[PDB]
RNA sequence: UGUGCCAUA
């Protein structure tokens, strides 16, 4: 802090104008130091003149160095922001000028700005507050490389590609979605900590439900085509994604929604069917699994019932089947647990059972007596465990 | 008996 600000014992004063601090020269020393900085934040709130705001815009967003030193400043990326707000706010003859400044500081720094952990803020700042056709020439800044991969996985960086997908149109930011459906970027983004709700997030944003109901039918075609690539690569390598301990969530948000059925269907036959043994005795790939059964088509749920129930050749030695391994299993057990609640929700009208121009009451009743014949020959031994306990409390629950 | 992320003074 500047010596004509400090007191006799090294305070701030306290009679500051803001005028005082635009007129020294010294204001990039006030941004940086917090009380300085929250005197700044407060005072440019209040009312500006004309002078003022002259002021600011060529100091905290005139030249490039110092927007940058302040946008990745702890304190002055709050500064940054609120003058941004300002600019945007003041429909003058230097409007213009400014905000073309401010898109070609941003868009000549974008990547290391989107890593940065205060700058980060400045730019989802600027992709929801500037005017729309220049908030999508800083998202035409962004890389088209290994530095687009560095981009999702990080801790800051991936909120910039999260806020793009929420505020810019799709034809802007259609060549992420290709980015990240090549087989090997897919494989990275998807396995990593924050990756996998980047790609949620597209996917979400790709969906065609009641969040976008205000797209023209041509935005619609846009964003069919779209999700019909990206789902196309999760297609391909769904088992790889089932399997991994973050990509599974993905998986399951597909298989769970709705609005997604076809690529539910596609998932389910492509790498789950015929695996459900196997998949069931996954720590990640189970919990797919059980969603998959909570939300497959009738027809399928039925292929899915029966390769559990038949699709097995039991243990050629002790005569242990595919539901005697799953009863027990330290994963299974949670798959089993939940087809015999979605046969006791069937039976006792807590779910629809008609489908498909039928109503397929008589299957469910038929799985749920398999299941309760199973419980109650092994009952002593299921008594054991507290999965097992679940399943005798379920079908005693069902009689009452 | 079984998994994540949601981040600034």
């Amino acid at each position: 802090l500047p010596t004509w600000s400090l007191d006799s014992n090294g305070e701030m004063r306290s009679r500051l104008s803001l005028s005082e601090v635009l007129d020294s020269g010294d204001l990039m020393k006030f941004a940086v130091d917090k009380t300085g900085c929250q005197f700044l934040e407060k005072a440019v709130k209040g009312s500006l003149t004309s002078y003022q705001k002259f002021q600011l815009f060529e100091q905290v967003i005139g030249r490039k160095d110092d927007f940058l030193k302040l946008s990745t400043n702890i304190f002055g990326n709050y500064l940054v922001q609120s003058v941004i707000g300002i600019s945007l706010a003041t429909n003058d003859d230097g409007y213009t000028k400014r905000q073309e400044k401010l898109k070609n500081f941003i868009s000549s720094q974008m990547t290391d700005m989107c890593l940065d952990k205060f700058a980060c803020y400045v730019i989802q700042s600027s992709l929801q507050n500037m005017d729309l056709s220049l908030a999508c020439k800083l998202v035409q800044a962004l890389p088209r490389d290994a530095r687009l991969i560095a981009i999702c996985v990080d801790q800051n960086a991936n909120h910039v590609i999260q806020k793009v997908v929420a505020v810019i149109p799709l034809k802007n930011w259609e060549f992420i979605v290709d980015f990240v459906a090549t087989p090997e970027h897919l494989r990275q983004i998807c396995s990593d900590k924050y990756g996998c709700r980047v790609v949620q997030t597209i996917i979400e944003k790709l969906t065609a439900d009641s969040m976008n109901v205000d797209l023209t039918s041509a935005a619609q075609n846009l964003r069919e085509r779209a999700l019909q690539r990206l789902m196309t690569s999760v297609t391909n390598r769904c088992q790889e994604l089932a399997t991994n301990e973050y990509a599974n969530y993905i998986i399951q948000h597909i298989v769970s929604n709705d609005d997604l059925a076809v690529y539910r269907e596609c998932i389910i036959e492509k790498c789950l069917m015929r695996n459900l043994l196997s998949l069931s005795q996954e720590k990640f790939a189970s919990h797919v699994v059980e969603k998959a059964f909570l939300h497959a088509p009738l027809e399928l749920l039925a292929e899915m019932m029966d390769e559990i129930f038949d699709g097995y050749i039991p243990h050629p030695d002790t005569g242990k089947d595919a539901l005697d391994i799953m009863m027990f299993h330290q994963f299974g057990n949670y798959v089993v647990q939940c087809m015999l609640t979605i046969c006791c929700d069937a039976v006792s009208g807590r779910r629809q059972t008609k489908e498909g121009g039928y109503d397929h009451a008589i299957s469910f009743q038929d799985w749920l007596k398999k299941l309760h014949s199973r419980v109650t020959k092994e009952r002593h031994r299921l008594s054991r465990f507290s999965s097992g306990k679940k399943m005798i409390e379920t079908l005693a629950n069902l009689r009452s």
